[PDB]
């Protein structure tokens, strides 16, 4: 009940791909300090494991594979099971840092940005002497920037 498991990386497909504005904060001077010193946001990866409709695999089968992409510095496999688990949310605090102040005679605006991506791969799975082409799927979040621009 446990396959093999091979992800074709270099069969990689580019879904999604964009640079989000995640949020804005605004403000104006004329040498006042800002509103807030951090801000922490959640900042997540999904994994999901997609088979044909019509396949061999069993349900119960156990599917575990490595991710390219993760949180945390974690490094252990995300184990599926067909027809009861099939995606896993990775999730981290993601921390940062607030301009001090606005300098004076300053309109001050902080953009917040993060890339967010969608890939997906083949997966050969072997359980016994069924083999399958499993899809995988990763929906991942970057870390956020925080662009500053001064304004009269």
């Amino acid at each position: 009940m446990s396959a093999s498991v091979t992800v074709l990386w270099d069969k990689e497909i580019e879904g999604s791909n964009e640079v989000v504005k995640v949020d804005e904060m605004v403000a104006s001077n004329i040498k006042v300090e800002f509103y807030l010193k951090e801000r922490h946001f959640d900042r997540t990866i999904t994994h999901n494991i997609t088979l044909p409709r019509a396949t061999e695999v069993p349900i119960g089968t156990e599917i575990q594979l490595e991710p390219k992409h993760r949180l945390n510095g974690n490094t252990e496999p995300i184990t599926f099971t067909y027809g009861s688990l099939e995606s896993y949310t990775e999730l981290s605090e993601d921390k940062v840092t607030m301009p001090e102040f606005v300098e004076p005679k300053t309109k001050l605006i902080v953009i917040l940005t993060r890339n967010e991506n969608i890939t997906s791969a083949p997966v050969e799975i072997s359980v016994g002497d069924i083999k399958e082409t499993a899809t995988y799927i990763c929906q991942s979040q970057s870390g956020i920037n925080a662009e500053v621009n001064t304004e009269p």
